[PDB]
């Protein structure tokens, strides 16, 4: 039998059968003239009945544009308020929006463009150049926010319509709203369908509740310097903060100076952070020039922490609760969320990523034995309850590998639960990398690698790393009579690939230690650095 862990809080009524900007607005009427999005970049402030209206006003403009029920839009943006109005306008239309990174490279935007059918591209003059010619051969739209080139539409066509031309629609709670991508526990990028009821489910389970897992209320200034292109600054900042009316910070990029100016002069009370931010605090010596005293609520989530960054957060930021939150975008995207952070709040241990959400079971599985294991015993995490990915995007395959038909979510991360339901991350079965918090998927980068001409066989896995977490380093098999150096290597990708997919090492090696089938043994490879 499955030994099944649960919240240490009880489970909640969740309304999972409303679309999900039915849900984040529910409570709109109590805090409509409360400020909702605060620009970093101008200074510009968007109050909850601005921002409810302008979804609604480009809902309309998009279903102009040709959006139906089930269509594709894919954002190309880095914060912004504009953002945030293509993400809800494309759910009050029962429409998907897919979310890159505007650095993301020409190859790496177009792969998912075609990926995702997406109809339309919202994004940046700047970036124009990355899909022209795709959205052109294709008919694809392509709709800028700033300025707009030869071929393109500005962002004010949808904000100029009229909200009231909404069509009727009958969105369904199974009905996909979210589609960031990821490559799971093995392989490429994969996109991810997240429904309404999905996130619903996700957002309730950390924000509502008599004790709330995440206590948030309008009240609370939120930094939002976590990309919104994915699901964490997504779902546990943009969908958790509208849910609550809390105002939210949004910064473009992250600037130490910045960073600390508008804690200090906002008041920011709610910090979700990952964990190079945490280590930029703990190490800059202008961080004692500004008080940050206001600062209630520090999460760092998307990778590990530790011991010794977890103490100078504590120093540096005297009036918070510190503690992880743990997430994986197939699962919705939390797992595990600290208590230190409820209303009524747990006491917590250093290192833990968390508690187990309520509405949800956990168990710990050994990939050896495929048995479930008791407390205080490190195996597999899986989850199982209604925030879990509805599947991967034409993929079918890829979904049964990932979620068994019992409902159970496998994530490839190792850890154990404690005698206090406080559970531990120590290590990853999964070949996923973390730069800095941001996927890098090692299969990607090999596929790239062994079609060198140069190159006969390649392993890319991840090193331990100061700054970035993790590293991707390469191991290569030179080809017979190759000379191919580091630097050649390095540059190949580099040519290929956004900054934080690079390859930082490349080690030369005769052959790729495999299992007797053949597959990589990335344990040994990362045992031997
Ligand atoms: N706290 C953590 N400690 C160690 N590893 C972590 C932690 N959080 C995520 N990871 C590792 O990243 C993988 C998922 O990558 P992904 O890029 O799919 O997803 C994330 O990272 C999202 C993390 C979130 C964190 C929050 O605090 C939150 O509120 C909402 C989301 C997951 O399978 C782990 O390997
Ligand atoms: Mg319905």
């Amino acid at each position: 039998v499955d030994i099944i862990f649960r919240s240490k809080l009880p489970d909640i009524y969740i309304p999972n059968h409303l679309p999900l900007h039915s849900y984040c607005f529910e409570n709109i009427s109590e805090f409509s003239s409360r400020p909702c999005l605060i620009n970093g970049a101008n200074k510009q402030i968007y109050t909850y009945a601005d921002v409810e209206l302008n979804s609604r006003k480009v809902a309309a403009g998009l279903h102009k544009q040709g959006i139906q029920p089930k269509d594709t839009i894919m954002i190309l943006l880095p914060n912004s308020p504009e953002f945030v109005f293509a993400f809800i306008g494309a759910s009050y239309l029962g429409a998907i929006s897919t979310m890159a990174n505007p650095l993301f490279t020409p190859a790496e935007v177009v792969k998912q463009a075609k990926a995702s059918s997406a109809k339309i591209i919202v994004t940046q003059a700047c970036h124009v150049n990355k899909v022209k010619d795709y959205a052109f051969e294709n008919d694809v739209k392509i709709i800028c926010i700033d300025s707009a080139p030869e071929g393109c539409l500005h962002f004010s066509v949808l904000t100029q319509a009229n909200e009231h031309d909404i069509p009727e629609v009958e969105i369904q709670p199974d009905d996909v709203v979210a589609l960031p991508y990821s490559s799971g526990t093995t392989g490429l990028p994969k996109g991810v369908m997240l429904t309404h009821k999905g996130l619903v489910t996700s957002v309730a389970q950390q924000v509502d509740g008599e004790n709330p897992n995440l206590y948030i209320h309008s009240e609370d200034v939120m930094l939002c310097v976590l990309p919104l292109f994915h699901i964490y600054s997504l779902n546990s900042v943009l969908l958790c903060g509208l849910r609550v009316g809390a105002a939210i910070l949004i910064m473009q990029k992250f600037d130490i100076v910045s960073f600390l100016e508008l804690i200090q002069r906002y008041k920011v009370t709610i910090g979700p952070f990952v964990p190079p931010i945490v280590l930029a605090i703990a190490k800059s010596p202008m961080v004692d020039d500004y008080d940050l005293s206001s600062v209630r609520t520090v999460m760092s989530g998307a990778a590990p922490l530790g011991k010794e960054l977890e103490d100078t957060v504590r120093a540096k930021f005297p009036n918070a609760k510190l503690g992880q939150g743990y997430g994986m975008t197939e699962a919705g995207p939390v797992l595990a969320m600290c208590l230190a952070f409820a209303k009524e709040p747990f006491e917590i241990k250093s290192g833990a990523c968390g508690t187990v959400v309520r509405n949800a079971e956990m168990k710990i599985v050994d990939p050896k034995t495929g048995n479930s294991l008791p407390r205080n015993q490190s195996g597999e995490i899986c989850i199982r309850g209604d925030q879990i990915m509805k599947g991967y995007l034409n993929d079918p395959e890829a979904t049964a590998r990932t979620i068994d038909k019992e409902g159970w979510l496998y994530t490839g991360d190792i850890g154990y639960i404690d005698d206090d339901d406080e559970l531990f991350i120590v290590d990853r079965l999964k070949e996923l990398i973390k730069y800095k918090g941001f996927q890098v998927a090692p299969a990607e980068l090999e596929a790239l690698l062994l079609n060198h001409p140069n190159i006969s066989d390649a392993a890319v896995v991840p090193m331990k790393d100061e700054q970035a977490g993790e590293v991707p380093v390469a191991f290569v098999v030179r080809s017979n009579g190759s000379t191919i150096t580091e630097d050649e290597v390095k540059d190949f990708i580099s040519k290929q690939v956004i900054f934080y997919k690079r390859i930082k090492r490349v080690f030369f090696v005769d052959a790729i230690p495999k299992s007797p089938s053949g597959k990589i043994l990335r344990k040994d490879l990362r045992a031997k650095l």
